[PDB]
């Protein structure tokens, strides 16, 4: 009868061997897309730069880390910056753009550690608060729903929120779902903080489930240097409106809250729909 | 037909989650068992850093890095070193010891970087070549013999073997895996760099194919210091002494000089005691 | 990856043995599931053979078998039957019938063989063909989309089609999946056939790819709690009438029936399934 | 969050469709395999039947029936047989011959039907007993020992010899793996009950665990098609011991070469083992 004979644990890694399935394929072409950062719109370092300084801000908290490029923006224009992920596959590459510039006093004083959104008020010692706590490129629709509640979603956004000082700043968004949604399909190369110098090839699918959209899960097909490879990723369609409850919520309702549109401000029924919906409030 | 929707590709990562099976079970097992490096045994202490300097190395390859413990060793030492691995999750520790290390200079000077064994002559830059290049703690047994022949053996070595400046050493080591096999049994706590601090508890498979022994596969049951039982496994192609020194031999095209070790005494062929490794140590013939 | 080491391939059996994963928990619910295909309403018992026998029917194709239970009431009424599937886990349960009825000779002489869609022009002897080939029960629904193009449903239906003879009769239907995906949800226990009480509780997803309706995917909840799940392609009535006409070559005659009672576009009263009943003209 | 979203369970149905792996490359093989070793040695029938007769039997159970190519000999026989197994994919052929077969008289009283050796006594209504069981070509072999102790082998045996009636017959063998793991491979087209008609090509694997063989594994090669079974290693002294214990010791029992008479460490090396049990009360 039906066992499967593992060769060694999923989750282990030996000395000699590449790790689980790091160099197949996939992962391949998701390395080249990941790394796709690397000419950040001009739109959008002059907003968050504004915003930031309008804002008297100086410490920094970016809890989606990720390859740091948003960091590195941050820790160039001479912030204090914490950066926290819970992917060692993508802080690998904020931890080494950091070790590569690490005769700058500025990148020597940048921390990048680990944390997870459903344990942040454990793994980062908050202490007061910081300045700013920031939260972009859609990372949070990452976090699936996974008991069905949107819990987990809740007890993510409170903890994010727990990491704020008093009168300061979240800035957390989302891409547009409730366009996906209605379209059915998730436009590629929109990325508003970062031109995508890569020509790659999207395949929306949502998942539905009893009348409640739960997923949408993206196919991207990418060509490769000179030599097409396929990967898939998904998120967790937020529509404006739950989203604004959401958060807004997870400070327990005493904060300020504005909805911005594609950077700039967003009246509801706008004649322009933005690509990303970005929030921003003050505990 | 039944065509299973992932929710995202094996390999990938989001920022939000751990990656693939990251926190699972077995993976926090290993890696209580990868950091029971925490009291190096003066005996192979004594060994390494006296072989190095008896013959006057400096520039060092260590090419099954890991989590860099005896990078470490060399590192604080003095000797100026290059540490390669294929493996990102236990890169990882070396690069965070690095890190914490970083305002001793030496350190500063300590080069982490990544490398196959199969690629491994594009992927270093070996210049003239190492003074010395090691791979100890029976890493090259991790690599499998997944055609057949033992060609990616053959090449592996072959690899490591051109980063050797002439005259320099290649010190390359593996399990007595003539023991082993004629046992069946691969004993737990033997460990002759590393003491190691867990009661692991293990189980010995070993798979025969047309009657070649092809693989050894250790289940690992690991303790939580009412305590836990946790389980995790890894495996091992089983090189023969004989096998191997010919393997090995043929990485230089015979010309090398060649002494194979005992457990850090010298071997003599049928000598009383069974030795647990099998150090091999070689110059290049200038 | 790493090498996964099986102990036996995906597919075979041993002796002792369980097949593959014939006593997991999800197996278990789903027989019961399959099994409650009974009591059989009064309402389809009526149509089916009334409409049979208005056409003068004899020699009949059930092309989705299943555990037999339609081919049972053809092959008891004094129909002539063959009946093939392409599952050997659900014709186990007509064979089984089968030969617990043996002694009865209109049983004798039912025949059970396995068939695929794809391939059924060249796994029934077709011979001139049928007076009749039946396919109900939205078992069509189950031959998923996997190039993209609609393919190979347009091939499943050519090969059904070719069952029929001259002058012959094709009943084929599938559930309103028109309605399913304006609701989003695909109701408990409505099946017309065979009253199938029996608490059920049911999820519905929808997969659409590309802004097309790619997959209906339910999660049956059934007491024993137990869920098991099932996909069905979700096909419009439109494009499915189209897809059928188009099998025959447009040589045909076509109505498309309300719940058992006629469907005019548009009427008031919304039907659960969709029956297509096709006359090949000679 | 890192799992499947399955388009249907594992081993569901649906009615359109070709179940689970139904045909994939290697279940096609193996169908041929299964199904082509079908000339049955004469050496064989006259054994079997030979013995059955010897000790009048009439009532048999067949429990590990597969295609029921040895009960199908013995309805024709004349004796009055149930077989059983656990596995639909084969007891499907079983099935589909006798309803083939179906206007035999013999043939409409022949039982199919569905029992698992760890069950036994609850799948099947020994009534008294039967005159007597049969369990050959190998398939006790099959049932791995998944625990660690060899605690659901002692629980098979148990159940299957409890379907024996007092002075009956438990006829149960296995291939010689006292051979087969001090040589390391396990030879093809040795079955001596049915001629290997197909050319197949064999490749073994001996999974070795703390020291005590564990699996044999074998990879066929027909002709090319590969496709993959595994058997548990049963040692003469071991099995020897494990079924006489089932009867609790209360038995009379024989070993048999390859269908002769074996006395320890003899000339000839058997291929097959088969042992003949005995109950008395």
């Amino acid at each position: 009868v039906d066992s499967v004979y593992r060769t060694r644990s999923l989750g282990v890694a030996a000395e000699g061997l590449p790790d689980q399935y790091a160099d197949g394929e996939a992962a391949r072409v998701w390395q080249l897309y990941i790394g796709d950062t690397r000419s950040r719109t001009a739109e959008y370092k002059a907003w968050l730069l504004g915003l930031l300084r309008q804002h008297g801000c100086h410490r920094v908290l970016d809890v989606a880390c990720g390859t740091g490029v948003d960091s590195i923006m941050l820790v160039e224009e001479g912030f204090s910056v914490m950066s926290v992920d819970a992917s060692d596959k993508m802080l690998k590459y904020a931890l080494k753009e950091r070790w590569n510039r690490r005769k700058e006093p500025s990148f020597d004083n940048w921390v990048i550690e680990e944390a997870n959104w459903l344990t942040l008020d454990k793994d980062v010692l908050s202490g007061d608060g910081f300045d700013a706590v920031i939260c972009l490129g859609n990372s949070f629709a990452h976090l699936p729903d996974c008991k069905g509640d949107q819990s987990e979603h809740r007890l993510a956004l409170k903890n994010i929120a727990s990491m704020v000082r008093p009168g300061g700043l979240l800035v957390i968004d989302h891409r547009n779902y409730d366009y996906i949604l209605s379209t059915g399909c998730a436009p590629p190369g929109k990325n508003i903080y970062y031109k995508s110098d890569l020509t790659k090839d999207i395949t929306t699918s949502v998942l539905t489930v009893n009348n409640k959209a739960h997923m949408v899960t993206l196919d991207y097909t990418v060509q490769v240097p000179g030599t097409f490879s396929k990967f898939r990723l998904s998120y967790y369609p937020h529509c404006l409106a739950s989203f604004t409850e959401l958060v807004r919520a997870a400070f327990g309702g005493r904060c300020q809250h504005s909805v911005l549109g594609d950077f700039k401000p967003y009246k509801p029924g706008q004649a322009y729909v933005p690509c990303y919906f970005i929030h921003v409030l003050k505990k």
